[PDB]
């Protein structure tokens, strides 16, 4: 089915964001694993997963539409300790979200509302359990202070 | 069955106080749950569940005697906290305590005894499962402080 | 995430018309089963059940947006005859289809779509589930007159 | 145990009750077999059952109070109808719920406390079970004629 | 195989029938389910795919016979009351069974046996499921009114 | 629930299309099991019993919105070889998802938010089940050449 | 019984082209399995089973009339290729419709029913086992070359 | 359905012949039972049930086609010998045989396809079944002599 | 939760009287052993465990009202005989059946009505299961005398 | 551990040369699926998941070795037909080979014998699933032609 | 086999250092359980088996090269606070890991290539399991305190 | 993938060494289940499937590497009593133990470490499964004598 060229290149770009959230994801998780966090590391390992299905719905559905997927993940920018690399994932989160936002717009505008439920899906994950869950991670190092925060986190 | 219309004005009293505290858990579990406690979220996500039997209880009672159940709650005052709404949910149960107590006493004096049980039931819910865990809750914070505390109901 | 004003302040609007719906289904469900009708007592109850997901949706998504939710139900209006319990319960979901609607055009306008997306799900319960079930009820007690209808719902 | 001789006097007024409430019972649910109404059958047959259940409780209550339980059942007054039937049984769970209030006020006085929750038990049953039910089948035939009420009960 | 010109496009004339009857079901079935008559929906559910059973044999057998078969359904008619559309299904199954006989001593006048015995096979479930339950089902509108009919339909 | 006449009559619309496309799957499906290509077969077959829940969602989706919905299926133009069927299907398929777009736009502008979810529902099967895998179809055969294509649908 | 002597004597004419067709099944499948195509080795083994069933029901059906059955096979007429092999079997069961159409109408005649209806279930057979798969095997090969459907059946 | 008030009749001269050959059977059977025959009361008890089936079948299809059914058996001729009572037996399904053979032809007449296929079906139980198994136990009285069939039978 | 201190200082008494309880079935129950009564030893086993949960109920409830429990048993008196035993045990069952009713009516006195069921729920056990239970045992001594007694215990 | 800084550097090359390899046969594997080849989707779905692994591997590795990933990936380049996506694969994993053979003479110098096990477990993956794999196809497609061997992937 | 007599000197001052791991994982172990830290006394302990097979392959290695094997452990120092535990495990994993490296050079040196595969699999231990976990623990101290880590081990 | 040509060589070297080890003891198991030493047939027929994987592992490597396998065993030289059928085996493996060592280095030597592994493998299996079992005979037969050796193997 040929897509519209400018939602073609507007999927595209959200898919070489996710592309790059799973890979932030990759690195953080083995980063929490190496210190010993398991935690961190089970719920990071799995957001990359969800991250490789975001991506693997936004490639196939560019391949459907006759477009030419870009393969490359953007730049990624991975913390040093715990409560920089919590504050890049939601940095992260924070621009995929308001990246989707202007895509479901998007689509609206070009009629392509199979894109944009697509969009939508992912929003809701990106916002309800991606973004909401590293919020909640930063307001439990506010509540009871990054060690106890750690040790919880083994 | 006709019942008295002093104990029947006096149990939509005590329901309109029960459907109160069902919906101060409502808000507190569901806040507890955002912050990332979920200890907190499945306790008092519990005690909603208990306190919408006893308002279960309270209205079946009253349609039984012929009255006309109150289904407007209580205002309630929610804590912006742990420790306010931990203490906000102590006074309201310090409140129910004393309210059924003074029931209890009016059903005896209307010699509707069937009633009388009934608030006995949940006067011993809510001095041995409700008040007792409350007090507990900040005993525990009083003893390891509230940070650790918090920390323990994640 | 900071949620726009608006839209936070009208999913509060909608939370106290669901807290309400809810409460209006409680005391019509106790109503039928202390009259003998088991099966509208089995679902009014059922819809108790599904309003309280309802509110829950609401209540959470208001947190998850960093609003204060608002916990006091609107005032129901129970019947007192089958007749009008179900007339009253109609109202009140065509009230409600309404609210949902502007909510969903004024999520439309602030860009949150996600929040869209909730009061969406919920618009079809109340208008596949919920509605037409009522107009259903109504429908049968025109066709085969009341008496036979409340007989089949012992 | 050596009980007071007023206490047992009473226990047995109200064992002659119950004895009475079994046989009216008895002769009602096979009267209502005889006639084709199975679920009036099974819910009568059910309540002798029970009465059973409150009669031996009062039994060996009075024996092991070393009293000599009287076994002459109460007259017993059956209907000839279905609307005198269920209207013969609610006239004498009325006179037996008012016996027991009185009991349950002697037991008080003479401070037997263990004889008043027995009759407390008994009482709950009588009001939210017996009598309960029996309003209802008289709301069911006041509200949907007592052809389809009967109908409803082969 | 060639089969005979006249008898496929008999076969074909009798499948645009079919198509039709499994349309005018569908539609009937579903208006039930819309009024709350959960056993007609059931009932006409379960003709409409019989009626889809007798289109496929019908539509395979102008194939095999090396006819084309036309896929248009004949016009339906649909009442808009339950006992116009039980008048409506009557006529239509009245309509098929002559049709078929007609069918039915065509296919042993070109000496098609094998198209004639699945005629003769649908011509069984016309009369003896289809037709008889329909004059059934009026049957016992006029023994017992439509009213207490339709109750027995919820 | 009265629906907007402009939203039930474009749903009729949808409909009649629908019914066809359910007509056209089964005609093309019995061709391609006589012709013995099972597997093309199977797979129009399932198209058949999609089309059909297509169908009965927007049919009482309309008996909902108080609407009478058209019966009668639009013409359908079956292809006469393997590449002429996959062919018709396709551009019956592009027609669908023009027709869909269009009256997703018309429920967004008479507020009909709930048809609306239907249509992009029957939507994305339209595009990412049916149309994508035809175009699949017709690339295998533009790949692998008419005969082997064939050869692997036995 | 003593059946007619005309229905007997074309009974054993079909005995003996029945015997005829499971011996030419014998010899083709077993050339087929000799050749490598295990798939035309198992249908050919399964309709020469099948014809072995013929037989036997004709047989047992002469023998019940009180006939002496003809057991010497019709000649037979294997092909020496593929091609040969199933229009061989094609002009066998073309020749076998023809005279169980005549033996059905001479049945008729007779006024022998039964016989008759065993002559009608074994053409069905006929028909829309054994010819309709032999004319599509032929179609196949028309379709996708001989080497492809050779393949095919290995 | 009104049915061709000769068909009923005929269905009627039948069904009094079922109902009839019923009956022998049920005498027969018993009979041999008290003499020690274990296998022949076993056969003739199958062959009443049968017989019951087939009568079953007439009535409900005078029934459907708006007839009266006869209810009184023909006269019955009971044997009083072994040989007697299968020759007795013997004779009665030889006019069953003969009469079954002419109501074919009556229904063929009137166009009753469906009663035909009916009368059809008996046809072939009476001669494969019944009439055959008897035909074959003369058979053997007369190959091994009746001492040593009637031994075999025990 | 602060109770009254005079409830607090009863419940103490009632305290270190259940613990004697637990104490004397404690040396009774290893008496009976001793001596080879495994009957009397089984059943004074379970009271001690009974005891030790008449105890605990008291224990702490005493510290949820945030008292200090009293540890110290009463003073206990053994019997030396089977009989005295008996006779030391429904005197130690009297006794605490006395202090239970008063405690029971300080209770009411002071608007402690979940201590008040307390007390009910032991007196019960006092009355019904252990004094009822050792009456019961001298009554059988009294009628078979003590030797044939004895060896029913063995 | 403090790994040799020319070693990390080393396992930081190979790593983003697996981090590509992985995004090549995401993006195969999707070409593959969305034409049709399941076979071809299932083994670069498969490969893609092994080179998650291979990345995986040395990630941790790296981290171990206390080294700072480089997690972008090299350049892809890929296919645009069957042939070409094979022959890109192929250059692929001989490039990787040529890099891991000399990671491996690089490990021996700095006497990290641990890092040079896991790149010749990754070696012996390269040549003798993939790298044998690739070359396989290549092959069978020069022995049947192309357009057997894409229908033999269907 | 004979071995090189270098190579086995080297084998038994590895088993020797092994033999001595075994020991101070032996003492760590039961301290760490003395004072209460299931996690470390499992984890130590877990630890002590691994060294006690890697002592088990070297001394079998040794004596399948027809050496003696050397049964005295190096001289231990275990540690007498948690820290110092710690740290004592880390310098031994250390020179273990120094000798291994040593060791491996060595057996490539006298073309001893099942040896060398022997050590290299220990290495892989002491990297990868045993000096990784160990900086991991120090690692945790350091980012959440000793206090906070040791609670985390009870 | 084009091996060195050097290393093919020798490969193909080392397999017909294994081929004729593989054949060494086929004949030598054979010759010991013939003289009734049925754990001697037991162990010889392992080790001749072994040393067939051993082949199979390089026919199939320098298949890969685009070699020509050469398929002739080396000569092999079979004992003819038990002490020289172990020695003949022992020399075997000792030569074996031996080409493989050089092979080892000769693949280091062309970077070829997928080969050396394999290599590495088979040493392995020769040392310490082979040689061992071996020496291990030898070693029992000069421990017990060889009359005592052989019985135990029976
Ligand atoms: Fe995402
Ligand atoms: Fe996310
Ligand atoms: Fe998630
Ligand atoms: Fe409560
Ligand atoms: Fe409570
Ligand atoms: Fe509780
Ligand atoms: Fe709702
Ligand atoms: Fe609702
Ligand atoms: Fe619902
Ligand atoms: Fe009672
Ligand atoms: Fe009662
Ligand atoms: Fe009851
Ligand atoms: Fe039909
Ligand atoms: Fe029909
Ligand atoms: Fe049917
Ligand atoms: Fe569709
Ligand atoms: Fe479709
Ligand atoms: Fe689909
Ligand atoms: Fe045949
Ligand atoms: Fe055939
Ligand atoms: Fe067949
Ligand atoms: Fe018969
Ligand atoms: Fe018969
Ligand atoms: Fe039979
Ligand atoms: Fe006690
Ligand atoms: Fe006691
Ligand atoms: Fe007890
Ligand atoms: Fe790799
Ligand atoms: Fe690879
Ligand atoms: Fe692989
Ligand atoms: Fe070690
Ligand atoms: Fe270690
Ligand atoms: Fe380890
Ligand atoms: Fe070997
Ligand atoms: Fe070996
Ligand atoms: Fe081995
Ligand atoms: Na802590
Ligand atoms: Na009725
Ligand atoms: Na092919």
């Amino acid at each position: 089915m040929q897509g519209h060229p400018e939602v073609i290149d507007y999927l595209n770009t959200l898919l070489t964001g996710e592309l790059a959230a799973r890979d932030q994801y990759f690195i953080h998780s083995r980063m929490y694993e190496d210190w010993g966090f398991s935690k961190l590391y089970e719920r990071l390992n799995h957001e990359m997963e969800e991250e490789t299905q975001h991506a693997d719905a936004l490639l196939r559905r560019i391949l459907l539409l006759e477009g030419t997927p870009r393969m490359r993940p953007d730049d990624i920018h991975p913390g040093t300790t715990v409560p920089e690399m919590l504050e890049a994932d939601l940095k992260l989160e924070r621009h995929v979200r308001a990246a989707l936002a202007k895509g479901i717009a998007l689509c609206e505008q070009h009629k392509d509302f199979v894109s944009r439920d697509i969009l939508k899906a992912q929003l809701a994950d990106t916002e309800e359990d991606h973004a909401y869950w590293l919020e909640q991670q930063l307001g439990l190092i506010a509540r009871m202070g990054l060690e106890n925060y750690l040790q919880s986190q083994i």
